[PDB]
Order: structure tokens, then C-alpha cells, then sequence
């Protein structure tokens, strides 16, 4: 019987097990033998067939019959990447041929897919067919607008539930939480959590007009919302910040971010965006009775058990991968568009400028973004022109209306309105 | 004086009602509108007594609605009272709305609620009152573009999956079969959604039966074949999800057997009382006679009212916020007698008459599309005897032996089921 | 070779079984023991065929059990197969245990499972095998010191509260009364726990009835009084929780009315089949006849099997870890024919004789203590007519008016209920 | 009718609303008037009765009938503390008499109870009765042993569920998470979450023998656990750290903790331990020492998301009984008492019985590291015990995993048996 091998690459997302079971269960009904490589390409890169065998397992019906309820991945994952070296690529080719892998399914991000195509192109098309399923919790695949990637629904819903507790806590014991939503790629995850939870403010890189963000502008955007809420008798709230703000900041802004120190280098992971904003905002607003606390919402989302939408989603993706193999497809991506799972050749999705799959960002011109902005607390262009409103907000900050306009009014040219 | 927006809910609750109320109210308050809410739908507006209506209306303020987007249910309650049947009731609703000076009237409910809103509007001047309705259903049976859900459906399906997950673990830990009955007779979207997500071994919905009337025996035998095939693979346990809508597709003879070889119950006006039917219990009793000797135990379980007021999941929280905003946008843009729906990621008003089915006069009902790729994929992961499975004699021998019957006896009893349901 | 520890589960699952299996297995593996698990309790050990047993036993390794403490159910399954009835079966179990060289034998189950283990142990030499059983019950009906829970109860009560919370929101959103039936006939701990936690308006458990046999009419009237009092305060909705144990206290006459004025269903041996009873449904049908004219609708809801394999809450995860450790400690200290229980914060073995009730030959059943302060506190927050309430003429007038009857009729019908249930 | 005034103090815990609803509903059945002070003692300390009146609300049936489902507190809370000044204490007394509060219920932890008594001793017990309910997710009130404070079960259960997700993620994508469990008073919460979730290590201040912890010892306790797992083929795990380790650290340890800088301080000269990042600092050090071995280490805080979770059934029943017991203590003439539950009975316990004689403040209940429960929890942790350090084969295996000689490993790590109880 033909052999199907499955591996995972990248960081986990809810529903990985859904894809593994959807592909494996269907393939077993076709009589295929299914194996799974542990930790992605990590051991295939060695080329030692004894080492690979010690870290491959037989994906049987009993193993995969009930993993669709479970977060994470039963065959683990790694970022091991054979595309960098031709020797590593040939080590992967050597082990796959030894195991007679006829069909090769990789579940991972663009890096995982790129490794799969690199191994396949140097291989004969008759012996092995390679398909990859694109995975990302950031919802940044170029699907038709409003169509989500698998894992995104689970991450956003658990994120909403965490922020709900912080909304109740900020009101019960007045304070502001600056929630930092992990992920520097796009603003989908931060905006989704914020809109669902009714957070009072959300800042994503996509809403900044200029190409580089300044640290001062971020502080003042949060500061204006805090003062406006304070002008309405509320000294508390929650503000959600996409970590992607950091990767759009200028060199000078990063210098201030790291404590007016030189930024570390080989390193945006060491940045503490929410904490730095908390310290500065306490200097400016602590005298008003405002306390500010940072909180990151990251790794606890990646292996949450999938919500029903992702369980259905990944089952259909697993079926679609096996279907593509049966129809002779190779070097393709299993994606779902308009309710249909279809193979899509890798380059058809690539951005020529990047060499990687195109990144779908938040469309800040869409009606959905404007609707989300409507329910946020913020100072618009019209608000700065409202003399009564500006007087109350400035008074809340214990400064003159002229001083408030002088400091904050320019922000209407910093972010889309 | 500021314009008055009045809000009411009709029908059975679905998760996210408060989200629509909070979206419409918060935006309206930013526009300076005064917002009021009618308790229990059309119940008191139908009386025509303005004192009774005022005793059951409340002021929807910022403080009230600021955090109800987290909460299931509806803070202004709901009712199925329907003024559309009588012109006296319709004029009573108009009399009370004019008394309260309602400029904008938003109803959140099913088709009966939307129709009542439109009937009240036709007798009213378009300048004095504008009427918008937001379509709500956990059954997902609105005619939106295919694969796009109605609000509350995602919450109901996700909680349904979690309950069935416990029953899946319990069925395997202590071998048994659960017949889960998914509440809702309109369509099979909810039953199939829960079953596919939870990996249930079988799902039966009215949409997959080719004939116009289902027979009670055919339902029993479809489950029986699934139980036996699982038993042929060493598994004497499972979970089967049944859309309650099977009952409403059943023939007269089938309903007689369903109610215990009794005369089906009827209401005072002659409508058969299908709420008193217990599909999962009746099928379990029949299957226990046939399969108990094999070591099979079967238990019914209903998944109903615990879904309706579950707190909305993030998808519905965003959905109902966008719908509430869209209701206010439609009022500002002069629309009336329209339904706020979301299509391809855009919330827009759609005129009520544009959504009617001309043959019926009512809003068209979207059922499960059993020819779609989604339904075929769901069917693949179910345990069942396909057309090809009945022709595989090695398989038929193993299943027949599991049921303690001859291969010829098995073919005679069950093979006709391939003409009962689409394959 | 290393000592062999064999583990099986019997009876119905409870949350935390896997915690006990992992607690015993992890500690034993650190001691160098070999650990095996029998699938489906005594089911295959009863055959006596050692090849059949080996095909349904698995090696409990570190990798198998390292993370099952998060998971409900039991990875080695369970059954109610019971070898105590026959020594032909008991000796079949003895034959397989000796073949597998089981030095230590741990069973997690009810009284049948514990008794089967000791019966098999009595025929074996004390040097070759030591037998320990961990008592399991989600009903909280073990004779622990009062207010101390059995493992699995905290999880079941908490999930039950969450279900009733959705029904409390739904009953208020769309006015109705839910009659929630908490499955389990041994005691009222589970029904009373869910009701108190969720703030349900009424709870009825068999333990609060003074007489030895309950009448169907009295149960109907106790609910009826609560509905009327709530109706007298403007609330035409609520939730009432009923322990299924009420059925097992009902008189012969009461059971006749319960089953539709029919002869109660019976098994082949002539014993009544109370599982076929539908307590919540029958009470709902009767209460609708009496109260439908008042605008009351009533719906039943069962809370049963979805509790048994829910993932354990933190209290049960810690509990079952300590029980698993205590079983291995008991083996190390030479105990046998003992029950591993936790009392006053200490896991200890307790000899079977200390817990058996001589009148029954089964472990003593701890029921709700209706004289305790905890029960009185729970009753305070219920809606109900007390002795003092019936003597309040102003209150009786309002409740009777809510029921559309004279105060004399109300007192004549309902006042006797103060002698039916403890006050 | 008599007036019952209710306030919440301290950080929120799940079930505050349960106490408010239990006390308010029963008091309303007795015909009492119930009011609630917003934000604890914050406004009562001003002495301005006009301001206090603007921040009190009438606790009615409709307000409280269904808040037993809800986390947080509808009357908010604060750490405002009249205990510090006699000037403030008289301000609270002045406002309470002005509002004619006969019964005064405070819902909070040890600091809140102590503040209530300071107000109580200068007031007549007949004129005003002051009762407090035990609130803390830190479980550090001096209740009868094995009896939890309310909110602890909810916090521990949500903590278990969060750590479960981190457990699946650490195994799926091998890494170590250093979870920092908020709370410096005691180790009940950190140890509870770790035990329920099967975390590989838990460090609480209670298990350190010496009075002052050294930063190097904390780093090495985690390092030994990581290396031992590495010796068994596991390069991933979860370690739970009580934030209270920070408050036991010596002056030198705090200097290293804040980046080899002088610790930040408030205007009075006390160290600002809130600015410390225990898990982050340990992660940086351990990545330097172990990154080459294939170890990735990430810090993670489990704090504020626990405090206002909706209560679990145990806390719902608990706080319902506590609110009832508070009203019962009022009816029976008790004052200056704490409502506690022991053997299924809610009873008042006079405040003085709970004071620590050396301190004058409410005694703080810590983890009893000699108890059987702690020993059982420790057995399921990954760690090097005294007997493990004396096992020559084990030491060779772990040392090889850490790429060091057995002699080097013994020199560095064996002294830890005198650092922490065994
Ligand atoms: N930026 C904002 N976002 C959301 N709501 C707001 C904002 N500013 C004001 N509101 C609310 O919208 C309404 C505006 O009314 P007013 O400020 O009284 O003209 C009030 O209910 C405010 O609390
Ligand atoms: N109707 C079905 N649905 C899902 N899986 C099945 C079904 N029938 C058989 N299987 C599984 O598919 C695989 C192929 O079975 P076989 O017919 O033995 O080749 C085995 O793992 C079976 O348990
Ligand atoms: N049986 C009951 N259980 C709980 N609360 C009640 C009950 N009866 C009345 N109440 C409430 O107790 C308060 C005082 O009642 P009353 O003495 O009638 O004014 C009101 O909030 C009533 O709604
Ligand atoms: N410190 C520890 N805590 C918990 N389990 C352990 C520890 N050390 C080893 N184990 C496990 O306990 C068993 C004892 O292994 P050994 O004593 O080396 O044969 C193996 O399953 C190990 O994985
Ligand atoms: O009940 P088990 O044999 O463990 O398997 C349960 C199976 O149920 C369904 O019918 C699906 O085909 C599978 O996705 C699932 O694995
Ligand atoms: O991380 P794994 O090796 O899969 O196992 C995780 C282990 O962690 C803890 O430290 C306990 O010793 C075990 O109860 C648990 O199984
Ligand atoms: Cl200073
Ligand atoms: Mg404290």
C-alpha cells in the first residue's frame, strides 16, 4: 500500500490534530499506511535513517480517532528548516525514499511549505507527491476577505474570555489594563479580541498612516482615551495592543522602547511594549488617580482545544489534502475559499516582492474596521473640534483646553479616521 | 426633543440578543437618541393600553447596556405574541407606538416578528415611524449566502459540541450508545454541525431522506445498521445525533408508532403536538429490543434549552455588534420595512419583500444542502453502510455475524436503505 | 522481576478516575514496579482465557499516564461485569491474575467492584496477592465525615451549576419554569448542590420528606405552591431541581400515577424499572393542567450523563492524585482488603468492615442531613411556603389570588404540606 | 428599619457578589435596609460625608438576585486603609454614624479585617456591630486547617486550565514555561495550581530553610529540574513560581533581580517589588546557561485574570453560607468577629483570637511544608532530592545531560539540599 507521511512545522495552532486526523482517517479507509514524523523536519535533516525511525510513529485509527478534540499536535512540531542547505534537502530526500513515502503532507506556515516544495523539486514527481496545508493563528493568509484561517477562531474566542475577566477586574478594582496580543504579523488577532470583548481601545500597526511609528504617538493615543474616559467619570478600562506595533516602530522609537538603551541585537522578542507604555503613562497620569498594568495574551492560546468552527474546518482540510493526492496534485496548498476546499499551487499565492506567501493584513478602510472603531473610546477629528468636549477632557487631565489641543490634536494625522 | 428608538425581542432566545441591543443602543446614544425597550416583545403593545405598555417598558441607558454584550439571554425578555393575525392588535401596536413617540422601531426576532413589524408599518406614515427588523435564529435556516451563518448559531453549535464531547468520552469509557436529539424542527444545520465538530458516528437529518415522508422503521434501521457495523469492528458504543426535524417529516403511520402505537396528541384547534414526541427515547426502546441481546445498551439525551442563552462566543459577539450598528445605519439612511443581514462581510439592509418566497408569502427557508461538498465530507467520517459497502460481501458477512444473522438476512433487512437516503 | 500492579475500573465513570490511575502508576513506576491495566473492569478476567485477557490488557507506562490527569473518563474503560456472583468466574479471575503474576491489585469502583476484588482475594494466599480498592461515587454518598466530598462530586456539581445557569437565564428571558431532574437515585447531595450553587428557586430531595413513602400529589403541590408564591411577587418563571431519588421513595399508588395510571414497567424478574420513569415530565404535564390558565408554561430537563466524564476541576485533580499515592502507600505497608479514602485531609486505608452497613451488606449510604445548618441555609434562599407563611393571612391572600382561588381553598389544599416535609 | 452597610476591601476574589447577595437577600427578608459603600474604605476615610453619600448605593432585591453567578464585585473595592492613622479611623466612624449604619460588614482579606477592627475598638459594640468575611485567592487567612478562603477554589481551577494549555504547548513545541503565580503572601495558590495541573516543579517561599533566599539558589533549583528532565529525554516542561520568592530575597539577590541595579523604591524607602520580574529574570539567566542544550525558556504570569472569574460551585455555596452567617451573627449580638466555616458550620470567631501576639495584625496562614499533602505534591515533581544527589548513576546521567563532569555537577547543585526542605 502507498505510504503517507505527515509532519508539523512552526508554532502550533488549535486544530493541528484536526488536520492530522482528517487526512489520516480518510487515507486509512483507502488502505494507505500512514506515518508521522515527530518534530517536523528536525530528524529528517540528519539523514540518518536509524535516527528518523526512532522519531517516527505509526498513525493508526486508534491513535487519531479522538484527537480532533485536542489542542496541540500529537506528532509535535519544530522550526527545523531544510531549505537553507542543499545537503539538508538531500538528507530529507534520502530518508523519504528509504521509507517509500509516496504522499507527503506538511502542516505548517510558509517556512514549512517552502521546505516541502524544495525537497519535492529535486525529487522525481512519480515517486513522491507533496502537499502542504497552510497554518496560522494570525489570520494573515490571502483568503477572500472575512474568511478566517484555521485556529484563528479558537484563539480569538479564548482571548475574548481572558479579556472579559480583565474587564470585570478593571471595573471592580479601578485600573487600566494594556493587553498585548502576541503576534507581530498583522492586527487580526488583537482587533478580533478587542471588538468581541468591547475593549475601550485597540491599536494595530495597520491604522498608522506613516511608514514608521513613533513611541511618543503610541503613548499619546492611549493617553487621550484614558483622559476621555476620565472625563466621563471612568478611571478604568482595557486597551488592546497588537505586538506588530513594535515591528513598525522607527529606530529612535525602539531606543526609547528598551529604556532609552541600545536595543539588543543578534531582537524584538525581548521588547516589552505593554510594560514600557505602562511606565510612561504612570508618569503622566498617576497624579490623576490612574494605575496601569500590562498583561500579555500569547502562548496560552496556541494549544487551546479547537472550537467547533475549527474542528469542522480542519476536518475538511484533512479530507481535501487526501483528495488532492488522489487527483495527482503536488506542490499545492490546501485552502478553503467560499466553502470549498481546493488545492492552490504555491506560487499562485506568493507575493513576487517577498518570495513568501502574501500577507493579508487588516483592511482599515473596510466597514468592519470603522464599526469596531465606533465602539472604542477615542478622540476623533470631530471631537477635537467640539469645544465643550475638549474643555471637559482637558479638565480631566488638569490642563487648559489650549494645552490639550497642542499636545493631542495632531494625532488625527497619525492614524486613519 | 431627541428622536426615540424602541427595541423589542420576539421568538425564542438565541445567544447574542444582548449584543444586538447593546450595539444599536450605544451607537444611538452617541447620536443623542433616546432609547427605550419593550418588555416581552409584542405582548403588551398588543393590548393597546398605554398604561400597561409603560408599566412594561424601560429606558435603555448607557449603564444598562455597557456590558451586556458578554451575556446570554435578553435583558428586555421576549414573547411569541403576534399582532399580525388581527387588525385590532395591529392598530393597538400603532396606538401605543405613537403614544410613546417612537420614531425608529427595531425588532429582534424570527420571521413572525419581522412580519408583525412590517404589518404595523404599512398602516403607519413613513415619515413618523421607520421600521427595521434583525433576523435571529439558532437554526441557521435564513436564506443568507451559503456557508454564512445566522447569529447565535456558532454559540449553539460550539456548546453542543462540548456536551457531545462528554457523551463521547462516557460512551467509550462505559460502552454504550447515546441517541442525542438536537432540538429544532426547522432544519438540520444544528444537528449536523454538532455531529461533524464532535466526530459523532452518525447524523440523521430530514434533508438527506429522498422520499417526502419518512417512516419510523427506516430511522430505526439506519441507526441499527450503524450500530452493527461498529460492532463488526469490535466497538459496542457510539453517539448518533438526530435532528428533531425528522419528526416533522414523518408520515401519519410513522407518527402513530412514534407516540407509542397511540393516537398522536392534538391541540384544541387540531394541530398535532410534536413537542410531546420523544424521538430519541422511542428509537432507543425499539433498538434495545433488537440489539440488547448483543450486549448493546442505548440511552437517549436531549440537547435543547441549555444552548439558547449561553453567553455568545467571539464570532457572535462581533456579529451582533455589527448588526446592531447596521440597524442604526439603516435608520439614518432612511430605510424601512427592511431586514439587517450580513452578506460577504458587509452589513446591509435588505427589504422584507425582497426576501419572501413568492410561492409561500413567507421568508424562504435555507436547509442543509446535501449535494454540497461539506455534507459529503461529513458523511465520509460517519460510520455507515454505503452503496458500495452493501456490495462488499466480506464486509456484509462480518456485520451480519456481529448481529447474529445470516448474510442473506442482513441484505434483505437493510439493503433497501440505500433508496431511503441520498448517498 | 519487578512487582506487578494491575489496575481496573468498575461501575459508572466519575471525573477523576484517570487521576487515580496516574497517581498510582507514576508512584509505582518510580518504585520500579511493572503496571498493567485491564480494559473494561472484570469483563475479560471473568472469561478465564488468558489469551483473551492479554488481548484486553495494556502496559501502563509513564508515557501513557503522564497527562491523563487532565482527562475525564477512564483510559482503561469500565464495565459492571461482576465475578462475585460466581466462583467459576472468580476462579477465572484468580487464574488470570496468577498467570500475569499480579502482586498488587487495585480496583476503582463501587461496592460491587470492591466486593468482587475481596472475594477473589479471599481464595488466594495473602503472600502472593494484596488487594486494595478505591471507593468511587459521583453521588457523594460515602460515609465520610459530614461535608467532606467523594472524588468526582465537585466536578459534577460545578458542571450542573453551569447548565442550570443557562436555564436560569433562559427561564427569565422567555418566561417559563424548568423542572430540572438531577439523575441519580441514591441520595440528594447532587441535586441540592446544583440547586444551591445556581440559586434555583426550589429543590426537592427524598431526604426532606418525613413519611416513609411519598405521594405523587404532594410532590405536585410542593412545586405548585412555589410557582404560586413566585407568581404572587410578579415572577412567572423559575427553576426547580428534583432529585431523581424521589421516585424511589414513592408509594405503590404514587408510582401508578407516575407511569400514567398504568402498571409500573417491570423486568423479567418482576422488579420495577424505575429508569423508565419520567418524573420531571409527569409533574410538568400535571402542573400545566393546573396552572396553564395562569400563564405558566413548564418544561422538563434532565442533567445526567453529561456530568460523568467531564474533565475534573482542580479540587478533584488534587484529590485523585492523593488517592492514587495512598493506594501505593497502602500496598507498601502490607494492607489488603482495604478501602483507600480521604478523611480530615489524610488519605488512609480503611478496612472494609468499618464502612459496611450490616443491614445491607453494602457500604453505608450517607444521605443529606436535613437537620444540618447547611440544609437550613440552602432552604432559606429557596422560594417556598413555610409554616409561618401559611399563618400569614396577607401573604396567603396574595398567593391564593395568584392561583385564582379563595384563601380558604388555598389553605385547605396546601397547608398540610408542613407535615409532609421537614421545616 | 435597621441599616446594614456592606463594603469590599482588597483585591477582588471570585464570590464577593455571593457574599453580598447572601447577606443582602436575607437581611431584606428581615426587613432591614441594605446599602453598599463603593470602593471599600476609599471614601469613608475622607471624613467628608457628602463624598461618601455620592458613593453609596441601595442594595435591593432586583440588584442582587442573580449576582451570585458573577465574578468581581458590584460595589467595587479598594485598598484604602484607615488602620494607618487615628485621624482616618475617626473619619470612618463619623461617616458610619452619619448614615446610621447599625450593622457593618466588610468583605476582604487580612488587611481588610484588621482595618475593620481598628474602626471597631473605638466604637461601642452595642452602637455598631462590625463583622468581616474571609476573602482571598491567596488562601492566607488563619482559618481552621484544610478550610479554604473563598475565591481560592475558583482561582486554582482557572489557573489549572491556563497551565494545561501551556502544558500542551510546551510538549507540542518543546519549551519550558516559567509561570509566575501572583501573590507574595503565601504559596497556597502557586502550589495548588501546580499540583492540579501536574506541573513539573513548584517553588514557594515556605520550603526555603533560611530566612533569606539567594538569587543563585533559585536559578539552580530550576536548572537541576530542567537537567534531570533532559536526562530522561524531555527538553520541555512547566515550572510554577510563587511571586512570594521575591519578598524573601536578600539585599544582594534583589540587586541581581533588578538587572544588577539598585532596586526601585517608594518615597518612604521601601522596595517596589511590583516592578520586579521574577520569571523574566530567571528565564534570561537559564537561557544563557542551557540554550545550547536545546532548551527554550519563556516566562508567563498568571495573575489578574483569576481574580474576577465567575465563581465555581464550591465558592458559590461557600459565599452563600458566609453571607447568611454574617446576618446571623448580627442577629445574635456578635461584633468584632470573623465569619468562618468549620465542619459544615458557619460561626463567628472573635477577632482577637486570630491576632498574632508579636504583630498585632491578623495572623497569616502559610503552606505547612511538613504536612502530608505537601509531601505528596513534592513526590510528583521533577527534582533532585538528597538521595538523588547520593545516587552516583543518576548524578552521572544528569551531569552528562548538562554537559558537565559529575564532580562539577555535585559542586554546583548538591548544596541545594540545605537550601530547601526535603
Ligand atoms: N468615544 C466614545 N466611544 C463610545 N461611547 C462614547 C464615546 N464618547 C461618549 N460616549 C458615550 O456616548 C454617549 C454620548 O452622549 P453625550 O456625550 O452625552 O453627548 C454617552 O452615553 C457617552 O457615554
Ligand atoms: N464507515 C466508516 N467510517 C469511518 N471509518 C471507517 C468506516 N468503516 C471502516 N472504517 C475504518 O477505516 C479503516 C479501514 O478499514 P478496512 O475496511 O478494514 O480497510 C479502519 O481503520 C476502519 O476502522
Ligand atoms: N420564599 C422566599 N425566598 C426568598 N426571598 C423571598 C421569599 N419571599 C419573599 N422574598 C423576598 O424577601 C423580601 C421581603 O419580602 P416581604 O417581607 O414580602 O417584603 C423581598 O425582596 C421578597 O421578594
Ligand atoms: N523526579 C521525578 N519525578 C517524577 N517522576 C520521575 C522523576 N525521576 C524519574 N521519574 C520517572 O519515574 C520512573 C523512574 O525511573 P528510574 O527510577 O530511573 O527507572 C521513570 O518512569 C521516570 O521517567
Ligand atoms: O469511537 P472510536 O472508534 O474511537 O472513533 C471515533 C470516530 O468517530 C467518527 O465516526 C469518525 O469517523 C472519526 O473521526 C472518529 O475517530
Ligand atoms: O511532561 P511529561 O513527561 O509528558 O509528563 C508530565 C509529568 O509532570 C509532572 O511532573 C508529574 O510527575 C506527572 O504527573 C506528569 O505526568
Ligand atoms: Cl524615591
Ligand atoms: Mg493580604
Amino acid at each position: 500500500a502507498p505510504v503517507l507521511g505527515i509532519l508539523c512545522g512552526g508554532g502550533p495552532a488549535p486544530g493541528l490534530n484536526g488536520v492530522i486526523a482528517g487526512a489520516t482517517l480518510y487515507a486509512l479507509r483507502l488502505g494507505w499506511k500512514v506515518i508521522g514524523f515527530m518534530e517536523g523536519f528536525k530528524y529528517l535533516c540528519t539523514g540518518d535513517v536509524d535516527v528518523v525511525k526512532a522519531h517516527t510513529i505509526d498513525l493508526t485509527y486508534d491513535i487519531v480517532s479522538r484527537i480532533h478534540f485536542q489542542g496541540g499536535t500529537i506528532i509535535q512540531t519544530s522550526r527545523a528548516n531544510p531549505r537553507k542547505s542543499p545537503e539538508l534537502q538531500e538528507n530529507v530526500r534520502k530518508c523519504l525514499r528509504a521509507l517509500k513515502v509516496r504522499y507527503f503532507l506538511t502542516i505548517g506556515g510558509d517556512d514549512t511549505a517552502s521546505s516541502a516544495v524544495s525537497v519535492a523539486s529535486g525529487m522525481n514527481g512519480n515517486e513522491i507527491s507533496v502537499i502542504s496545508c497552510p497554518k496560522t493563528i494570525d489570520n494573515d493568509l490571502p483568503l477572500p476577505a472575512d474568511q478566517s484561517t484555521f485556529g484563528f477562531h479558537t484563539a480569538r474566542s479564548l482571548g475574548m474570555e481572558i479579556i472579559r475577566n480583565l474587564m470585570v477586574d478593571s471595573k471592580s478594582a479601578p485600573r487600566w489594563f494594556l493587553v498585548e496580543a502576541m503576534g507581530r504579523s498583522a492586527g487580526h488577532l488583537a482587533l478580533g479580541m478587542a471588538e468581541a470583548s468591547g475593549a475601550h481601545l485597540c491599536l494595530i500597526p495597520e491604522e498608522f498612516k506613516q511608514d514608521e511609528i513613533e513611541f511618543e504617538d503610541v503613548v499619546e493615543l492611549v493617553e487621550a482615551t484614558i483622559l476621555k474616559r476620565l472625563a466621563y467619570g471612568k478611571n478604568y478600562g482595557v486597551c488592546v495592543l497588537a505586538e506588530g506595533l513594535v515591528s513598525k516602530m522607527s529606530k529612535k522609537a525602539l531606543y526609547k522602547l528598551f529604556g532609552n538603551r541600545e536595543p539588543p541585537t543578534d531582537l524584538l522578542d525581548d521588547a516589552e511594549l505593554a510594560r514600557s507604555l505602562s511606565e510612561e503613562l504612570l508618569k503622566r497620569l498617576g497624579n490623576l488617580g490612574i494605575r496601569i498594568t500590562p498583561k500579555k495574551i500569547g502562548y496560552e492560546l496556541r494549544c487551546a482545544d479547537p472550537v467547533a468552527f475549527d474542528a469542522v474546518y480542519t476536518r475538511e482540510l484533512g479530507y481535501g489534502a487526501i483528495d488532492a493526492f488522489l487527483n495527482g496534485h503536488s506542490a499545492a496548498l490546501i485552502v478553503r475559499e467560499n466553502g470549498q476546499v481546493k488545492p492552490v499551487q504555491f506560487k499562485d499565492l506568493l507575493d513576487p516582492a517577498t518570495g513568501r506567501v502574501r500577507t493579508r493584513l487588516v483592511d482599515v478602510t473596510s466597514q468592519s474596521f470603522k464599526v469596531a472603531r465606533v465602539y472604542m473610546w477615542r478622540m476623533s477629528k470631530k471631537d477635537y473640534e467640539n469645544k465643550d468636549l475638549v474643555a471637559r477632557v482637558a479638565a480631566a487631565g488638569k490642563m487648559t483646553p489650549e494645552a490639550f489641543t497642542e499636545k493631542f490634536a495632531h494625532l488625527t494625522d497619525v492614524v486613519v479616521e
